[PDB]
């Protein structure tokens, strides 16, 4: 009944960014955000450097349009301090910092070598091929602004500025456990209707891989005293809380009302599919995301909706949900509306290079496999009933958490 | 003057995938490599249940043909229990294990409750709508290969199985330095033709991010001595060795007589841009490759062969390249034929919801900003020329190392 756009807007519009930061080494600053501005304590370039390889000249020693010889050499990592008298140029390297009198670079291309120096054939002007310090980066210029997730097209560049290390704002902890009689952790045998606990390892590798600080409490025992004293250590010391599965995620038990009682969590049906229950809602000192305990429909709701939670938490001010297209199916899609259906598909191209999703096969929600097999999600709008081959269909390629 | 492809080709031809290997649990193994097949110890699903919400019959109760009396129902933790009056049919749920002797499920959409039974109209074929004990996985059946690059899509369905742990290849030691005494680190300031190292951490980065454990001997000192020194250590602890800047990728100097005589290398010149040379070879006991000075060229150089090599030797048997889809150009790009051009471009949805590129800007190699600013590679055949707007062009969306 409620739409997954409602639920996300209400669940982020609550939430504050972490402010909270630590300075690390570049090195160590992976996919964190920035805490501050990252000011250009320099100019990029530094000194006014040739563009091409080629001459350093005087506008006067050209005027003569007699073929100057060349007075010495100027490369990156060998600047040129030597005398450069009058009718005389400098061979220079793309780069290298341009002498002292430069006017303007020729490249070797306009330029012909006579046994008494350098020949000019095209014309020369001021600025030509010199490359003014700073015009990439002025000191004192914004390179970065606090909220930018640092990757290795960011850091390499902090780096080129003299810079060690950085403020990031720190990790999202979060605190993650599932709780029922029935999950059983592995080598254990599965009791009358016991089951392995997968959804916590699913959001637990996830919470790590979107740079999360986890904190597993493992399975709690279905017991009002575990299960509070869970929720009391978990809040206090996380940002987030997680139930994987297994605390209610609506339905009356002991579980819901621990809930209650620890904070205000509300308890939405969401138009969704696979899925539709989800608790959210603030603890005492943190946020509560639980998950229903269908596999499928945790890791979707997961996904779909603590992600871009944690996003925001993080501090990241990359605005927006993850990247979208419109394609062509190359599967029939069973489709029932009222619910926004997120399907597991495959997208690949074609004989002609265009790109078409067909669907990974079943999609039960009794099954794991369309995770694997598939490499995106088909996003059949709510409203949307059957869809036939040749459909145009919104994709959603899967993150790196899916590989 | 040597294609990419070639190049690759040959790179990847000489390497042997690492085959040492370590037990993990489970939540360890992002990215990591399965050693051994994963084989199942149990059916999956573990007992016939319904594939639908509806009605478990006996295909003698249709034939009979009178409405039947619903005589019990099957839920997910409870399957039905006590006896099942000959015509008579159980009322059953998804996932719900089938009743003993049933012999088919019927949908509830196909059916007609009445007050005094269910009426069943249409034809019932035996086995219908149960979903039979291991159809989904049956116990000695491998889940998943040797091989196979551990995910969230993976790892809880070995969770599901009961394993706690699995055998995954060792991660690839990789061994990275740079030289040369224009090199600086950061918080001294520039000295003489100095500059920042950044190719160094670039590819640190990047190498992390690849999952793999970074061995950073830093820069090392012009001198033959200190150099053939990093050597042996670099290639005495890792597979792989990155000279990340410094040493030569063609041109002679100490650098290159020492790698001349530390191991056959091989010095390329690539038909891409931006780049060219590329220093590839086997160490006594690693494989080296030496990247160019220039950072874009570095990056995207280790980008589109280094990654590719380390991927190999990780053990991952996942063949392929990085994903890419022919897209329209939003603008014209000044391409030269003769080199593969990877161009950065910004992949994004137009006013029609259709996706296209745009330049990031200057494509030039004195800059690093289009790694930030761009979201993809516009892979610009060798051959081809200038690029008009509307034009069909090659893509490759960056993957995680640039966000």
């Amino acid at each position: 009944l409620m739409s997954l756009d409602t639920a996300l807007n209400e669940m982020l519009s609550r939430v504050t960014p972490l402010t909270a930061q630590e300075t690390l080494p570049l090195v160590q600053c992976f996919g964190r955000i920035l805490a501050s501005d990252v000011v250009s304590p320099l100019d990029v370039p530094g000194f006014d450097n040739s563009a091409m390889d080629g001459y350093a000249v005087r506008l006067a020693d050209i005027a003569s349009g007699q073929p100057l010889p060349v007075a010495g050499k100027s490369f990156a990592g060998q600047p040129y301090h030597g005398e450069w008298p009058a009718g005389t140029c400098i061979r220079i390297m793309t780069g290298a910092p341009v002498p002292e009198g430069c006017e303007a670079v020729v490249m070797q291309e306009q330029t012909e070598q006579m046994d008494n120096g350098v020949r000019f054939t095209a014309e020369v002007r001021s600025g030509q091929n010199i490359r003014r310090r700073g015009e990439d980066i002025s000191a004192g210029a914004v390179v970065f602004p606090a909220g930018t997730r640092l990757t290795t097209a960011e850091l390499p560049v902090i780096a080129s500025l003299g810079i060690a290390e950085v403020p990031v704002i720190r990790k999202v902890r979060v605190a993650l456990f599932s709780t029922g009689d029935e999950l059983q952790l592995p080598g254990q045998p599965l009791g009358d209707g016991q089951i392995y606990d997968t959804n916590r390892l699913a959001v637990h590798l996830m919470l790590e891989q979107l740079g999360c600080e986890v904190i597993n409490l493992g399975i709690i025992r279905d017991d009002p005293h575990a299960l509070r004293a869970a929720f009391i250590e978990a809040d206090s010391q996380a940002d987030v809380v997680i139930s994987s599965g297994g605390v209610s995620v609506g339905e009356a038990d002991y579980t819901k009302t621990i809930l209650e009682e620890l904070g205000e969590i509300a308890f939405w049906k969401l138009a969704i599919k696979p899925g539709k229950p989800f608790a959210f809602g603030k603890l005492s000192n943190s946020w509560f995301c639980g998950l229903p305990g269908n596999p499928v429909s945790a890791t979707l709701t997961f996904y779909q909706l603590v992600q871009p939670l944690l996003a925001k938490l993080s501090g990241n001010t990359a605005s927006g949900l993850p990247a979208r297209q419109r394609v062509r199916t190359a599967s029939r899609l069973k489709k029932t509306p009222g619910r926004l259906d997120f399907q597991r598909g495959v997208l690949q191209r074609n004989a002609d290079g265009e790109l078409e999703v067909t669907t990974t096969g079943h999609q039960g929600s009794h099954i794991f496999s369309s995770f694997s097999l598939g490499n995106c999600f088909i996003v059949l709008e709510r409203d949307r009933g059957n869809v036939e081959v040749g459909e145009w269909v919104e994709v959603e390629p899967f993150n790196a958490l899916f590989g």
